[PDB]
C-alpha cells in the first residue's frame, strides 16, 4: 500500500524549518540551533540541525505532518545522529509526544510517550534510550541497546509491531528485538496479554530535549512511517553519498 509518512524532516528546504520547529520559552538560556552540513559532507547543500553552545539545555519541538494511530499497523521511527565534535557528555535522543502538546513550553518535565536515541557521558555510559509508555508512566527498557560514540553518522531506528513486538536498529545492524512485555517492565512479570501495549494513538510531536556539554551534534533524516521497507530505503538513499566519504575517514 502506499506508505504513511507521519513526519519527514531533512532540513533541506532553506529557512523553512524555522516555521515548523518551535524553540521552547520555558527557560531563558536554552541552547541555540543552526543548520550545518558538517565537517565531512558530500553536498555542501545537505544540512542538518546543529547544537551551537556548550553547557546548555536544548528544547526544540515540532508537530507531525499527520497524527499517528498505529492500531494494526507497524510504527517506524528513524533518524540520524552525528557527534562530529567528539562528544564527551550529551544527549542525542528525541522525545515523541501527544499531538496537543504546548511546544512553546516543551521541557524535561513535559509529558512524553517515547524517549529514544543515544546518550553518551564518558566511555561507560553508551546507551540507546528506548523508553516507552504504558498506563500513565514511562518505562526504561531492561537492557538498553549500545550507542555509537565515534564522530560519524549513525541511523537509529525503532520499530513497534501490532503483535506487541519491536526491533531496534543502529544502521543496518539489528541490536535488539523481542516482545514488549518481556524486554521492559511495563507489565506484571508473569506472562500475560496486554493487547494494546504497542499502541501510540494520538502521537503527533517530536522534540529535542537535551543537555550537552561539548556541543556540535548534527541531527538529520527524521522519518516516522508505517512502512519498515520505505524506512530502510529512505535512509539508504539519504546517506548514499555520505557513507563512503565517512568510511574513507574512518580507515
Ligand atoms: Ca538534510
Amino acid at each position: 500500500s502506499e506508505p504513511t509518512i507521519y513526519l519527514k524532516e531533512t532540513f533541506d528546504d532553506g529557512d523553512a524549518w524555522k516555521e515548523r520547529w518551535v524553540q521552547s520559552k520555558h527557560k531563558d538560556d536554552y541552547g541555540e540551533w543552526q543548520l550545518s552540513h558538517g565537517k565531512l559532507f558530500a553536498d555542501e547543500n545537505d544540512m542538518g540541525l546543529k547544537t551551537m553552545q556548550d553547557a546548555r539545555f536544548y528544547s526544540l519541538s515540532r508537530k507531525f505532518d499527520k497524527v499517528v494511530d498505529n492500531k494494526d499497523k507497524p510504527l517506524v521511527i528513524v533518524y540520524t545522529v552525528k557527534h562530529e565534535q567528539d562528544i564527551d557528555c550529551g544527549g542525542g535522543y528525541i522525545k515523541l509526544m501527544l499531538e496537543n502538546t504546548d511546544l512553546e513550553d516543551f521541557n524535561s518535565d513535559t509529558p512524553y510517550r517515547i524517549m529514544f536515541g543515544p546518550d553518551i557521558c564518558g566511555p561507560e555510559k553508551r546507551a540507546v534510550h528506548s523508553i516507552l509508555w504504558h498506563d500513565g508512566k514511562n518505562y526504561e527498557k531492561r537492557k538498553n541497546a549500545i550507542a555509537m560514540a565515534d564522530i560519524f553518522t549513525h541511523a537509529y531506528k525503532l520499530i513497534i509491531f501490532p503483535n506487541n513486538s519491536y526491533e531496534i536498529w543502529v544502521n543496518n545492524d539489528k541490536e535488539a528485538y523481542g516482545r514488549l512485555e518481556d524486554d521492559w517492565t511495563m507489565t506484571e512479570p508473569g506472562s500475560g496479554p496486554v493487547p494494546e501495549l504497542y499502541r501510540y494513538k494520538g502521537l503527533g510531536a517530536i522534540g529535542f530535549e537535551l543537555w550537552q556539554v561539548k556541543s556540535g551534534t548534527i541531527f538529520d533524516n527524521i522519518l516516522i512511517t508505517d512502512d519498515p521497507e520505505y524506512a530502510k530505503e529512505f535512509i539508504d538513499k539519504q546517506l548514499e553519498a555520505l557513507r563512503p566519504i565517512e568510511k574513507v575517514e574512518s580507515d
